[PDB]
């Protein structure tokens, strides 16, 4: 409704996908989709769980009902408190057993663990994407000579295709460092309230390799391919700060881009697509990356006073940056894909522009030639003034940039929105 | 709204309805009609001067929420003015102060804040009527080269807004500095009710004061006998991202080229609102915390026993000295008795029976008797009680005087 | 210092030599000393028993410090304060026993800071004055000046160079406005004990309060300072450090964007500096960011200070208090130089505008076309058919606008064709710029720069 | 440096000589040399006119830099790499034409900057090594004495010191990992021309694009990399900066953490950090990491925005506030490095106190082996903690076994420690018997 406050990241930014994944609907669904797995779990390995209990559980996965867990909330002063009563008031056999053993974070922090590498896999393929249609332009535009710019004053001239290609390179490192992250991204499991899993010992009758099990069990299900073995409570915040850190840095990239495409609609030489003509999309690209760096402080500040085996000064915190940072990285990323598909080149522009200077940035060719008038034409030439741009285009798009497209050669074809 | 999709948890969770209503769509948009009723304008004739009704009001709602918390706590620390508690620095047992002075320390940082939020709504200037780049080209041609006119304009829809001042100068938009200054004084206060939150929750680790806890209220799921400082705990936790946000303005400030750049537009719709938001949600929860503490005395003058002793030494060599003793002897054998107490605390886990130690040597016979009164808890106090007093009545009771009409308000938390 | 060893850029390289002096160690230890005299002193008139001799032993030793024994007594105690206690008692041996008498050490650690700190504010707020002052020179001289505004960076309506300067000088008042301020309403730690309470200058008055409130109000006044803290821990809240690296990172954001439009500037070739690069504006910028980045050490400290005080601010303040000063200091001194010195092109300025400005001047053809025959709609789409076809010149031909050119062959604007020298004037585009710089000139800059008359001649000289 | 006027504390105070050496004007101006000296040297091999005499020239003053003539250069011309080819130049008059030959100052500047770089990772490894190799002797040692666990620092369920130290290992061994990853992936400049095009080498050897690729790996490999950029504009991208500094940030949220936790224990009486008999009892060293880690979490800023605002090939506002920021973020990474080392090699523990403690709190501590349930226990619990804090009383629950109480702890502690630490300490066993010093 509009009349309270809506984040515009909801309202106006990200995409449907995102917005699911930092969804309430999606957070208490896998609440109990992880309750479920882990009464599965400790059925298997033994404990007083009815193959109906479970069924009940399965049952009621989707059947949540906010309106009384909200009065519980306001009752308890606990959300997953809230939630555990909810769900054992629709599965009244259940009830017993949900939650057997475990700790808030169990669902608290597995949940978010499972939310971020959802939310890492819809960026992954936005920013190959991103990486493509500029890798499609470079080529293009190998060939096309440009007058360089250091300080931003007239200087030795590149290619179009070149300086596009410091642009890939920078999208490229992004995309290594949320491959990496996604990767190494480990899971919290089956830990118990302080991650001695004492509680799990005692449940077992003190059978160490049944707590191991259970841990292996449910984080299998979770389809993660390895757990920490050390936690306190939660997860170490240090990860959030690695996930953060490479996408402030994904910011710094995209706002140093949009950034040059601005100044490049100044000179005339190159505009954005259009459905006065102004950088508008660029500008917001900017202006979102700016809010993604400026994130980056949240975690580093929130993971250096975390005390013991947890404080929960990280919740409330982690609740709002996560989601935005994301939400925002997934606007940039569409909006930046959708501005490489319609960059428009002005080549005249481009060409009076290198007239105008070129003459200043010769002069050592003129020399060279009286040491040994019908040559200038010739020795202005500036397709002879760009060195090695167009080869080590070529070079870099092969040796670099196709081989880390490659695993996403079947989403392509997808444009994007706006 | 639907949980279907993400919502921002300041929305659905944390703020205040009439904060939430000041940075609505729907409220920009009576504004944004209120500002054409009120042409040859340009877009920021609407955009900026309904950004900055918008956060000259949301300052308004502060304003009191802070007095409020500022107040009650006042009460709290005339109350406690006079009672003794063990000092901390580095966190170690250290001269004694007492409740109601460590209170002071929160309330001052929390006064400063007031005197920043006063000044920047009050210094607030209004964009007014300044046209594509801040030349009133176009309201000059509407009326046909008389600049009185325009200058009459200007200050006619100044007037009309409620704003006593309007920039001369602007290009397109109000220069972005100003939101630096609205975010810095925020992100001050941020730090203020961190810190404040932080000793709470420490207070809670050592028993001595808790933050009020419902009837039915549970403190975690696995350990039923547990009792957390759950809202000072959200308040740090918010009150962090308060501070990250003043990083946004800065940027955005920095990077204007010329008469405006739109990359201004969507990073501002984000964090004007969402530093005010969150600013709206501490304050409301630390009032709460503020009208609910709890003090434990019995455990305060527990903790005094067991260190006072140590800092007493002193006092007790002055007393023999008085009485005819040597400084070199006693000294030397009061730093004896103090490590053979001190290896009791640390190595066995026991009390602290530096007191016991000293009563039965018989070199100390001349004090046996002063000891009571030589440990005397509040004699270690300094001027504690006496520095609450004149701090309330010079420097605190004249800031929320303004605000007298509004301090019987309590603060809900539904969560 | 030594090339051989890491240097801060800061002291090396940028600072001016007075900002330098100002953050040394000399200065710092010299004020201890001071500070310790000034306790002994006051200690004397309130009755405690303090030897004019020793006094006089301590007053004539405030600049003699043997380091080296300093340096000693710390790699044996691991205690910066109680070492210079030691080695201050070791020159002044009748004294040595009432130095620090009741005091703790930030009696010296956080007064010399707020000393320092008020000194600092009072070399930079001239410099800035004079950032100021010159552009304003330069505001007024170029009030009428017309040149082409930009909005997206895109061609948008005219203002004046003077205008312009405005937008910048205005940023720069409000900075000058937070520094007077920030060290007006500064406030002494003064006379507090090892956790604010005063507990141990009580009991040398014997219980005497009034005794310990004098003796606060005196050091106060021997330093200086209006005003000091009724409340502290043992420390001043720290919250002051935020609210003095706040006003400088807010000044930071203000040099950056008015030497980023400088550098933009030169690119168009309207305006540069004292191939020519303006790599004085980008060295602003580039230390003006870190003036910006700095302003999150003192919010972070601040947060996580425990009760009266923990030490986990002392190192974090020793690097960043100093380089934020430091680096302003700079900033306001290239920034100074760079404004002493511009150097503007209004030939090419003019060149520009005449460039844009037939696109701009649409309105005023109708309006002149509706006074002579009238038709605002025919007037209209005539315009846009010939506007789009000069367009495509810039764009795809990369010629000069001609829409001028196009509108006198067409005889559909005869009745308009002896105006176009007159309805494309530059100066009828700019509205009200050159009343808006006189305005605020003289209501808002001239009254804030009044104190500083007598300072203002100064030259801001670099060396790199 | 002298007293009389303002010093880094880092230098004056800090950091170690061989970090301060590192980010030294000596060691920047000699590599300038040096790379001059490369560039000279491969130019040679691969055709250009350079004697034998004029490279003897530049080897033999590398290391004589007159940095008052250098000075006095940079006040007259207003550029230091030029002020610097001058007087090189000057002391090497035979090689003083050749000298820079076909380069842009980045060629010195950033390829130094790079080198700088690597090398300062190199000394950060051993020292981080070195910490977690003390904290992995502490956590086995006292892999199994039961300690209060505490969630919101309020009592929980018990842990052990070992276990908690293990929380404390595992982020700095991402920081380890971190680290090396870095290190490793950090490619050189190398030789790339005024805009990154190679267009003046290109013409010097007269259109040879594979003389052009040579020098470019032959001074890249003199240099001690493996790998260079294909792709620049003048600079390397400053992205490079944001990782590096990033990575350093992320360290010193671990170790304010980790001091943190130290600062808190001291307050409980239950672990101390090492004193030195003539040094109340104040975690003083820890405060002190705290207080320097917490510089280089704000330093990450600084090239978060330097690279953001980078346009086209180059501007020249990265350079001020990369003289600063790097430097500082490797020598307070350097100290807090060597501090922490210090602190773990002297961690002293009072095992009674830790005892009495658990023994105050163990009826709470047995609600879990007892465990609607859940709700009685809580309004029980409640009744008890008021005869505690209300009262002052024991903990009574009359109102309603230690051994089973920590539960896998020292089980997670040795399959952690064997799993994922002592591997990644393997290759510094040969340093790790260097112990951590402090002067003050
Ligand atoms: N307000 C403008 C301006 C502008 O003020 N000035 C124009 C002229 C004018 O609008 O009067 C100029 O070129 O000078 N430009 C774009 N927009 C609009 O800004 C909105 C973009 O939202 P964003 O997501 O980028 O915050 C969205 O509502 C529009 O894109
Ligand atoms: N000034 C103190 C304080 C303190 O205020 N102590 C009180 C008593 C108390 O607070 O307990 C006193 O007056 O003695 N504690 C330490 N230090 C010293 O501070 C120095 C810290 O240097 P750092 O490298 O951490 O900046 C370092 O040289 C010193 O350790
Ligand atoms: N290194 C340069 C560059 C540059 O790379 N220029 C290219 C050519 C070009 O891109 O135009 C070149 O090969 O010389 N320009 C300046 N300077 C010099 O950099 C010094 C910067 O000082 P700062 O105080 O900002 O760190 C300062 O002493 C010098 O200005
Ligand atoms: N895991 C925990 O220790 C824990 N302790 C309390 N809570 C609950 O989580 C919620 C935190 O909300 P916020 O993020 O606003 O602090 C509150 O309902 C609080 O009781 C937890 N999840
Ligand atoms: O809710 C929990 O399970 C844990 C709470 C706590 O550790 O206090
Ligand atoms: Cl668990
Ligand atoms: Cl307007
Ligand atoms: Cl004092
Ligand atoms: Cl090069």
């Amino acid at each position: 409704s509009p009349d309270s406050y809506r984040s515009p990241l909801a309202s106006r930014y990200a995409s449907p996908e995102m917005c699911f994944v930092f969804s309430d609907r999606y957070k208490f669904r896998t609440w109990r989709q992880l309750w479920l797995w882990l009464a599965e779990a400790e059925q298997t390995l033994g404990l007083p769980i009815t193959d109906e209990q479970i069924q009940e559980m399965k049952s009621n996965l989707e059947n949540i009902d906010f309106k009384m867990a909200a009065e519980e909330e306001k009752r308890l002063r606990h959300d997953v408190m809230a939630h555990v009563h909810t769900f054992g008031h629709c599965c009244p056999k259940a009830a017993g057993i949900i939650h057997l053993g475990a700790t808030s974070c169990y669902v608290g922090d597995n949940t978010d663990l499972i939310i971020l590498r959802n939310a890492l896999d819809l960026l992954l393929p936005k920013l190959a994407r991103v990486i493509s249609r500029l890798a499609d332009f470079a080529k293009e535009r190998a060939s096309l000579p440009t007058l360089g710019f250091t300080h931003f004053q007239p200087a030795q001239l590149t290619t179009v295709g070149k300086r596009c290609c410091l642009w890939i390179q920078d999208l490229c490192m992004d995309l290594q460092n949320l491959k990496r992250v996604r990767d190494d991204l480990r899971f919290r499991g089956v830990k118990g309230t302080t991650g001695t899993q004492a509680s799990f010992l005692q449940l077992f009758e003190g059978d160490d390799h049944k707590v191991e099990q259970l841990d292996k069990m449910v984080t299998e299900k979770a389809g993660f391919k390895r757990a920490f073995i050390i936690t306190g409570q939660t997860y170490t915040r240090k990860v959030d700060i690695e996930v953060l850190s490479v996408l402030a840095s994904l910011g710094a990239s995209v706002h140093k881009i949009c950034t040059d495409i601005r100044l490049l609609a100044n000179l005339k030489e190159m505009e954005e697509p259009f459905e006065k003509r102004n950088p508008m999309r660029s500008e917001r690209c900017c202006s979102l990356a700016r809010h993604l760096m400026t994130l980056v402080m949240d975690p580093l500040q929130t993971a250096s006073v975390q005390w013991f085996e947890r404080t929960l000064d990280d919740s409330a915190n982690r609740r709002i940056c996560l989601a935005e940072a994301f939400l925002t990285a997934d606007t940039i990323l569409n909006t930046l894909q959708n501005i490489s598909e319609g960059l428009v080149v002005y080549p005249k522009v481009i060409e009076r522009r290198i007239r105008q200077e070129l003459p200043f940035m010769a002069t050592e060719n003129i020399i060279m030639a009286m040491v040994k008038h019908s040559q200038l034409d010739h020795l202005l030439d500036p397709s002879s003034f760009t060195g090695r741009a167009s080869q080590q285009v070529q070079r870099f798009l092969e040796e670099e940039v196709y081989p880390l497209l490659k695993p996403y050669e079947s989403v392509m074809k997808v444009k994007a929105e706006l």
